[PDB]
């Protein structure tokens, strides 16, 4: 019952890869310790192969089947529509991997007769054949980190024509079903502020709260054929068109359960019998299966008044404490149950009794004060990976701008405001690129975003307090300070100078730019403005944001 079998062929890149941080004239203004930053490449894909390859055993008990029954009952309430080919085409990212059959993502998006003709042929084949394994491409992701080196993560995805077919069959399902099945436990329905609100209210609702995060080792590889068939059984609970049911069955049998792995050179690399990291159902499948196994494990561990929050393979549980020694014992029983269900731990879960100390979705709740001095909870994270990626993005244009996603999602944080906004607005000003729409990713989906809209986006997501936070917590200050020393990032003195410069220039341009200056950088002046609601912010169409997760799923807006 191995997760993968391999032929020995390499996982190959498509283009020249870089691992060392490129340096340009701007690099040192952000970070001096350049040797701390690296990108993963296909060179390390061999180590990853070793890591992801193991035997899965699964022993499924009555808690598991009880939870599944309840999940199916809720799923039976969902009605999902089939997308037209052209609706599905318009969801495709413009820089999505080209088809092997002589068209690309922009062909798809333009509804080119060639792409559309092929997509219809793939659809027909899905309805007619529910057995033949579908080919997938395997590639090493190029992602940037700070040292202490990780091997490249792998992405496995079918041809572009199949990906459009997945949207047709399942886009409505994966967008709608998880919230119905898991209600408030479904993480991707929340903006950062809403996630914080959910966590704080949940923490406060317990008499003696305890929480933990559970890290499954290599979650995709722990996902078994059983798990994937179970996911399919849940999808089929929905009220679907006959054609959708057939396509979902076909895609499950032919793609989701497993299939051959081909490198970018076209050599057979092996065979997958676990979750594909690059299909539409990656996020929704992982979320459901994690929720299923975790809910069942909660019952096995007899955890009292459990509240779960689940985002794909990321899991937080807040429950009633039975004291430290008992909580430790319960978590060990929880871990044992997860292991039996084929979700063994990476790091063993630790009980926490301070909400700020629980890290989930790489983030934690923290506290600061707004302009009136009121305490405000907000979501933050360790800044090391954001700053390392920002450094890469200072020297190189990347298909997804992590800095922009980080500003959007972490707008209220000390580090996003002091460093990311200051640094990148400086660059955008200098290059006259304030009005150029850039791509970023939110919950796996790709969005095109004009930097000049950032104040309205921030006000809408986080509220005006995001432009006024101060008196951050000692833990947060310590972490940010420690990160800046580690990476050799300049001090507040420097960033405050740059922010005032950036601000003054933005005000001069007028219009949306001045609004950027006024709102984003009010923190940098001695005589602060009183920031008022931005009229234009009421007229932003933020539909599609914070509905669902689409990691690996090839979704654009
Ligand atoms: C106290 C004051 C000087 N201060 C401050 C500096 C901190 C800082 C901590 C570590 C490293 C660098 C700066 S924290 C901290 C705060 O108010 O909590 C501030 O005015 C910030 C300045 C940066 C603003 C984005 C947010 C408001």
């Amino acid at each position: 019952h191995m997760s993968y079998t391999w032929t020995g062929a390499l996982i190959t890149p498509c283009a020249a890869e870089e691992s060392k941080l490129p340096i340009n004239a701007l690099s040192n203004s952000l970070l001096r310790h350049h040797n701390m930053v690296y990108a993963t490449t296909s060179r390390s894909a061999g180590l990853r192969q070793k890591k992801v390859t193991f035997d899965r055993l699964q022993v499924l008990d009555d808690h598991y089947r009880d939870v599944l029954k309840e999940m199916k009952a809720k799923a039976s309430t969902v009605k999902a529509k089939l997308l037209s080919v052209e609706e599905a085409c318009k969801l495709t990212p413009p820089h999505s991997a080209k088809s092997k059959f002589g068209y690309g993502a922009k062909d798809v998006r333009n509804l080119s007769s060639k792409a559309v003709n092929h997509i219809h042929s793939v659809w027909k084949d899905l309805l007619e054949d529910t057995v033949t394994p579908i080919d997938t491409t395997i590639m090493a992701k190029n992602e940037v980190f700070c040292v202490q080196r990780k091997p490249a993560r792998l992405i496995v995805f079918p041809d572009l024509g199949v990906r459009v077919c997945e949207k047709m069959a399942l886009y409505d399902v994966v967008s709608t079903l998880p919230q119905v099945v898991m209600g408030s436990s479904y993480g991707f329905q929340y903006s950062p502020g809403q996630r914080v609100e959910f966590l704080v209210n949940t923490w406060k609702s317990k008499k003696n709260p305890m929480g933990f995060s559970y890290d499954t080792r290599c979650f995709d590889s722990t996902v078994t054929e059983n798990d994937i068939r179970v996911e399919e059984s849940i999808y089929q609970c929905c009220d679907l068109a006959p054609e959708a049911r057939q396509a979902i069955k076909s895609l499950t049998e032919r793609l989701y359960i497993g299939g051959p792995l081909t490198n970018s050179k076209g050599q057979n690399c092996g065979y997958r019998r676990c979750r594909a990291s690059g299909v539409l159902t990656t996020s929704c499948g992982n979320t459901l299966t994690c929720y299923l196994k975790a809910s069942a494990a909660c019952r096995a561990a007899k955890l009292q008044d459990c509240t779960m929050l689940v985002n794909g393979d990321d899991l937080v549980v807040i429950c009633e404490s039975a004291g430290t020694q008992e909580d430790a014992a319960s978590l060990r029983v929880f871990t044992e149950a997860m292991t039996r269900y084929s979700a063994p731990p990476g790091d063993p879960p630790q009980p926490e009794y301070d909400l700020e100390l629980i890290t989930s979705c790489s983030s934690n709740v923290s506290v600061a004060h707004d302009a009136s001095g009121k305490r405000v909870y907000y979501l933050t994270r360790d800044p090391t990976t954001p700053l390392a990626r920002a450094a890469w993005e200072t020297a190189r244009h990347t298909p997804v701008n992590s800095w922009l996603g980080n500003i959007i999602m972490y707008a209220p944080t000390l580090w996003a405001r002091m460093i990311l906004m200051t640094h990148f607005f400086s660059i955008l000003l200098a290059q006259e690129q304030l009005e150029k729409a850039l791509d970023c990713q939110i919950y796996g989906a790709c969005y095109s975003i004009e930097p000049l809209d950032l104040p309205q986006i921030i006000e809408r997501l986080h509220g005006l307090s995001a432009f006024s936070l101060h008196s951050y917590s000692p833990g947060e200050i310590n972490r940010v300070a420690s990160c800046l020393r580690k990476l050799g990032v300049p001090p507040l003195r420097v960033w405050r100078h740059r922010a005032r410069s950036v601000r003054a220039r933005l005000l001069s341009q007028g219009g949306r730019a001045a609004t950027c200056g006024k709102y984003l950088f009010n923190w940098a002046v001695k005589t602060k403005l009183k920031l008022t609601p931005i009229p234009a912010a009421s007229r932003l169409d933020l539909s599609g944001w914070f509905v669902a997760g689409y990691s690996g799923g090839d979704i654009y807006h």
